[PDB]
């Protein structure tokens, strides 16, 4: 047996490419206008006034409309060591998100495989990604008995990722999806902030800001290289990745996983190491392309917060609309993590065919997918557009 | 710009292939004979005279001769909680296994890096997997940090996996290392018991059963597609890979992250269950390559416990020597869960060149490995020996 | 009879196409440095010794390493009204021009047709464009019969055009081509300079400036629209044409045919003008298509001297290597009027295939193409290459 | 003189390798199905009804289609003591014979060189073999001067033979190729039925079964070592070889030259015996290599009957195909005695090549060609196969 012979058979030919995107997210949705009110009160720190009105700044300063929150008043209500700032709280957190991550994976996945429109059981691999909640057998398990798929179907289960993973998966996808000839990769990022949330305190004001960032959602992708011509329906190409830590950065983001549940710390500069490295990650992935002009391509950027988008847009010069699907979708859903940069794929195609543009793409050829997240680090994904 | 001749100018040519293997422990090395004095002593359970000796059966039975552990006897007596069966102890578990997972696993890097022979800056992709603990960032960028990779190296961070996840790395970076021209993975296994670690329970024999039988264990390899022959040399060569989940197992392998760390579950016939699903997994591999005869290719199985090699070697009528290196691994370490089936195919070469057999699988051609663990979930992959 | 039917079965579908490219220049180089030794002893003015200096530092800086002139010393000496600054000589030169300017054009289409393939008798029409002398019938109805073109074809003689109709005979063509199905011109664009050589006079320093650039030589194209594939052989496409007159710029270029021959005259500051009216040129040209950076574009400029590429250069920040195609025909063969923009096409094409680039624009989409002339006159011709 | 620098320098070096093939039987191809009633005619035996439907049965039950033979119905009128079963006819069978088998062995022979490609004169060594008439100077004395050979070349006349003869010219043929450098043998066997056939006898049913089964060909084949690379063409290598006299078979199968002829005696149960006695020699062969799986290795048989290729089939759970190119040979060519298994050989590595198989033994490495007759003897020869 050659072995030369075998692997030129198993592998195969063109870009990995993004062939379906579905998206989806708890029913609960909560108005950032009245969130404050309604978080000092849930967690019995009407009291702290001063604090209070901390929030109210971050919350108002968020550029986030509203968030979609499995937890609810009756799940809050019948927690009180989730509504602490730090109480024992990890086995009712992870009996939540345990359920929760697949369930919510699960609506995003039957859309997505809906869309593409081919056979469940076309599916070869499947990466799974959360920040919220791990269990053995994995989400990648309970997905796979939960949506039908074969039980040789390969699995990758992320778990602990946070939210530079939505980069993270695109690239595994890459691989997975260009090696092997035939394989369709189902990809489902789904993150619950059930294991994050927490009371507020005046000298956790880091941990307070994730209170008002961070929402829950999931999303989807069908991820394979040579699309069957007019039967499937390419989105998006992948050409290049890389992902890097950025330089000074140690402890920028910071979470741990303790019987307390998930704290998250910010240690550093986010906006401003993520702005001040970010040229070069561009530099990087774009001069081999020949392309200098970063207002020449597409965007897409993990919104951990809105001031990382205006530092990264004032440092490049970045004209306002580069960044608009990116802050349409921080808007209508804050920061879902790892799964935000698959929405922002999936807003960026809509608008751009609903507004009969010519590429998916915004109109424009290439584009850039940046993750960012602990280490601090950034993944950068190379994106070309399609026709229509 | 042309995708197709950035892709075609992007990939590697052959086979995955591993070009180096290191392996480390704990100096703390643990005789099983002993071990239910041990043991009991340091969980405050002699006055549980049957439990005990239920005990010793399963140690006697076990075919374990040593385990090395991070716990100390001084390390024990300082963590009670620890040292229960069910108390609140996940974060005194997550302090030692956040910090040792990357250390042990920085010596077994730093062994296979030595015996690779080429400067760390052309390590490229780094897989990092362990099923004790997790954090953010993970220890894959403990691992960057302490070994002094490129900030660029391209990660993957496989947290929670468990047992089947030696099977799961291997997959992985056959993929990285074929896509991508001149990729190095340097993949990392590392497992400490310190987060599975508890007290004995009449109630739960199967918690009883993980006690006799796990003990910690890294091991690092070194993947690459195209090895710059004479420079660079190659063991084993990856040819085909697959993950399925075996029907009727639902529940015999769970494990759950909770306030009291990590529980394990045992609630069918695993070694039953294994022995009767290995001849499909095996078709499936070789009927393509026209091998049947099970006895004519090298072997390394997970060593979940020595039945299931037992009921494996029964089932397929292996001769005794097969299950050898694996029986090896097991006497000496104990299951070191994911880095176990990488120790084994350590133990085989070495063994293999030590005698001047004609390759390094035993002087024969082809090789089987297997990963057992949660799901049931059973990882094979197709190897291929080298000459000498 | 219906004219809309006739109307629609009469006019071609596609962009005007530009299908071959050919170039001739007289026998007789003359190389630019010992230029000012020859003509100062030709035209009796050595004991003009401060001028014969002027002329030096002309000729130095004019960046031309080579003329080809019909013009010899024999025949110079043989007319030495011809040598003088402003003697009756316009008979003497018309005898010269209204002969050389047909049997060159017909050189450089014989070769155009050479590489077309086709049978000359496919040619439909044929533009002859020149500015040294006139005649009737005039040089297109010479051309025909030189060529032995159908007797039917449609001609446009353009005659006393200047430097920019290089544009023009474009702007032309493409009308031509595009209005007339099956249509196929023979573009040819003829001077000599025997018309307006003269000896030198110290009041009139443009006159001078005009003997340091301009030099012979004649280019034909074959243009024409739906291009019959894998047997006809697409170059460059013209997408849109402008011609604009520059504010400020009367009396810029003037020239006037008189009993002494074709003078020129230089009133203004010409690379000062260029260079600030170039902008509105080119976004009136590109904005529409949605380029704005024009290191972006493949280019073609009049080159009236160096200080215009060098001015326009500066004012936009052009890399040094966009203008490279411009001075290489700007240094080899001198300020060819109508013709130069021709040649330029064909050394761009010519090197970007023989380097193997992705296009025949130097391995770019889109590109620009100027004639600056008299009026002061702009010429803009949109081009889009061709790959490979 | 050194006797030992003589040897050394005197003998090859590498396995002696079958290097050319070329077979020839007689223009008289006579079928089986019409042959009862033809052999019953010309032995004037019509009149033993009783006996020709023993005839009939052996016939039908021998698995042969056809068999060539010299003997045709023109040379049996003229020969009645050849009829009859047992009549003074040695005379006229040896005038036959000597002239008939060299004849035949020529054009074997020129078949075989031909395939080489190399000069004659490059022969070194002749093997010829028969069990059919013997003469002074030999059959290979004949065949040196009718193929043109050298007078130096050095032969091995091998007479009265029989069955296991093919098995014996190769164990011969190795020996002279591999201890001699240069060495090229030119091996032939050349059979004809004129010395053994006679007439029916109802109480010679043994010699009966000899008229239904034996059959006429001649194959030759090119035997060397270290062949030169890219010039000659290795076919098959041989390894090791083994001659052996089975127990209890005294008789199986005697041969008497008498001045009636050769007669043929079936004293025992030869597929009887014959698979009672090849696993032995099957060990004997391929435990020292290794291999136990039959299956795994080429098979070619001598075909006494198809009574002993159906037993032996049997008796090892041989997949039926194994014996395709043997049960082929059979069908088309009947018992060709010597020569029988160089035509399997030769059947085996075109079907093998016209199949497009990765090698000349099936797409397997190594096999087996066992050669069976009088003693009882068994001749086991180990071969590999080659590449394409």
């Amino acid at each position: 047996v050659s072995v030369s012979e075998i692997r030129k058979a198993q592998r195969a030919e063109g870009p990995a490419t993004i062939l379906a995107i579905g998206t989806a997210n708890p029913a609960n949705c909560v108005e950032q206008s009245t969130y404050p009110d309604f978080y000092f009160k849930i967690t019995n720190s009407e009291h702290k006034t001063e604090l209070k009105e901390k929030f109210q700044r971050m919350c108002d300063k968020s550029m986030i409309k509203r968030r979609y929150m499995y937890l609810t008043e009756e799940i809050l209500k019948e927690n009180p060591n989730v509504c602490e700032y730090m109480a024992p709280s990890l086995d009712a957190r992870q009996d939540m998100v345990v359920v929760e991550v697949p369930r919510l994976g699960k609506e995003a996945a039957v859309k997505a495989i809906k869309e593409w429109g081919q056979p469940k059981s076309k599916i070869t691999h499947l990466i799974v990604c959360t920040t919220s909640g791990v269990d053995m057998p994995g989400a990648d398990y309970q997905l796979t008995k939960l949506l039908g798929l074969r039980p040789y179907v390969k699995r990758y289960m992320m778990y602990q990722q946070g939210c530079f993973a939505g980069g993270t998966v695109l690239r595994l996808a890459k691989d997975l999806a260009e090696n092997n000839k035939g394989a369709r990769v189902l990809v489902v990022c789904s993150e619950v902030t059930a294991v994050t949330f927490r009371g507020p305190s005046d000298t956790h004001l880091d941990s307070l800001v994730g209170q008002a960032l961070f929402g829950d959602g999931a999303a989807a992708l069908i991820v394979g290289s040579d699309p069957v011509p007019e039967i499937e329906k390419p989105i998006f190409e992948m050409v290049w990745t890389a992902q890097t830590i950025a330089p000074d950065s140690e402890g920028a983001i910071d979470g741990h996983l303790r019987e307390a549940g998930l704290t998250f710390h910010l240690l550093k500069d986010v906006p401003g190491i993520v702005s001040k490295n970010i040229t070069k990650a561009l530099v990087e992935a774009f001069e081999p392309l020949g392309i200098s002009d970063y207002n020449s391509i597409f965007w897409i950027a993990q919104p951990g917060g809105p001031a990382i988008l205006d530092q990264v847009e004032q440092k490049l010069a970045l004209k306002p609309e580069k960044m608009n699907a990116t802050r349409e979708v921080l808007s209508e859903y804050g920061n879902m993590s790892s799964a935000c940069v698959l929405f922002i794929l999936d807003e960026m195609r809509k608008k751009s065919t609903q507004n009969g543009l010519k590429t998916t793409g915004e109109g424009l050829e290439w584009g850039v997918l940046f993750g960012f997240g602990p280490g601090l680090t950034i993944e950068t994904v190379v994106l070309r557009s399609v026709a229509i």
